[PDB]
């Protein structure tokens, strides 16, 4: 238990580098940080009530182009794998999961 | 200058209702300098023949 527990911390955290090196390059690929943070909202308010797009090729909305939206959901899955993957570490680095 | 369409609250030193305001401003100009310039060429003497 104490050696998979040192072997996880690892492995996991390389599976999350990856991850977070990939999210900030999407940023300095999209533009700036606050406007991926900008379609990241949009993205999050259409997959809430807040707004509906009515669109499976969404071209403009909101003022962003088809390239736009595509790079705002992926933006989006890679936030959420992200915090999984970080909070799992923090887990397995906790008490609980030492014994 | 030209500018990109990744942030539609603001485009250069002015902000995006500002915009609209000011092209819509400017067609009134061109019309209006064409429609004096044609009035007064209309009251012309060159064209009184």
């Amino acid at each position: 238990w104490a050696q998979g527990r040192e072997h996880v911390v690892g492995v996991l955290q390389a599976e999350l580098e990856q991850c977070q090196a990939a999210m900030k390059a999407l940023e300095n690929s999209v533009g700036g940080r606050k406007k991926l943070k900008e379609v990241m909202s949009f993205v999050d308010k259409a997959r809430k009530g807040e707004i509906i797009v009515e669109g499976d090729h969404p071209s403009g909305a909101g003022g962003f182009s088809a390239a736009l939206l595509a790079r705002g959901r992926e933006a989006v899955f890679l936030r959420d794998r992200a915090d999984i993957l970080s909070l799992r570490i923090q887990a397995a680095k906790s008490r609980q999961c030492k014994t």
